[PDB]
């Protein structure tokens, strides 16, 4: 199907369903989102009025199954399920008077923005990221810790691949200062080559990291979307369409973040390396750009 719907709408909450973003009043007789193009990765966010930094939502895929959502009194929180198909459900989810109280997922844009922020992310590596479970949905909020976090302090986390700098697979015996320098071998052989197989896997989990700092506020996954653009742009040798293609996916993600620099979105440090000093910066046209346009502030 093409239509999430709810059950109810308790308490006040701003919902955001990929990038766009609507408010929904108390008991306002809301009953979802109709009208989602199909055949993408899509996540549904909430905000509650009174929560200012908890942001917690689901990664879904509707070719997968027919997901709602439902207001858990219990906790506070709206849920996300999943309904078995019937007839008797269609009948209620696509009928008209139904459909008035839902809100219509907006016609897409010409520059296509969803489509280039997700190309790369597919719903099972999602799922093996966040958690293997019982759900065909992924839960994600502003507080989960990632693997890598929960190793620099020395099932509720984020699996992300740890991409670590300072670490000895990152560097081969005898290769001291050239693999501190170029990082041309953790990125080919450990990562392309042992980890990820092809870009597009590696593309995937940068764009989904990028997207969990944004509509989360997880800091965890920032830090992850940073270090895999450095990772990159510190490597003298990278495959031919890599670089050109990474141009792209950053200044889209760019483009679609909030007019106002957060510390937790953006990382100065690392961006003005990768800009202005890494290996590959003069690869990164449009994104240079953009960032000069919209965040000078940071960049001098």
């Amino acid at each position: 199907m093409n239509t999430v719907p709810f059950t109810s709408a308790p308490i006040e909450v701003t919902i955001g369903i990929d990038q766009y973003s609507f408010n929904v009043k108390e008991n306002q007789p809301f009953h979802g989102i109709k009208d989602i193009p199909i055949g993408h990765v899509h996540v549904i966010h909430f905000q509650h009025a009174d929560n200012s930094s908890m942001r917690y939502g689901y990664w879904f895929d509707c070719r997968m199954g027919n997901f709602y959502i439902q207001y858990d009194p219990k906790d506070g929180l709206y849920k996300m399920m999943e309904e078995r198909d019937g007839a008797k459900f269609e009948n209620i989810v696509h009928n008209f008077k139904e459909r008035q109280m839902m809100v219509s997922y907006p016609k897409i844009d010409e520059d296509d923005t969803w489509y280039n922020l997700t190309e790369f992310v597919q719903m099972d590596k999602i799922r093996k990221i966040v958690r293997k479970d019982e759900n065909q949905f992924s839960y994600v909020d502003s507080s989960m810790t990632t693997v890598q976090e929960n190793e620099l302090l020395k099932a509720h986390s984020l699996n992300y691949t740890v991409i670590n700098f300072k670490s000895r697979e990152a560097i081969r015996p005898g290769h001291e200062m050239e693999d501190f320098l170029d990082k041309s071998y953790y990125l080919n052989t450990v990562m392309l080559q042992g980890i990820f197989k092809n870009s597009s896997n590696y593309f995937g989990e940068l764009q989904f990291a990028f997207l969990n700092a944004m509509f989360f506020g997880n800091y965890g996954s920032s830090l992850q979307w940073h270090a895999m653009i450095e990772l990159i742009c510190s490597s003298a040798t990278v495959p031919k369409h890599m670089l050109d293609k990474l141009d792209e996916i950053l200044y889209y993600q760019i483009k679609t973040l909030p007019e106002q620099y957060s510390d937790i979105l953006l990382n100065e440090r690392v961006w003005n390396i990768c800009l202005y000093s890494s290996f590959q910066k003069n690869s990164l046209h449009n994104t240079e750009k953009i960032m000069e346009n919209k965040y000078p502030e940071l960049l001098g």
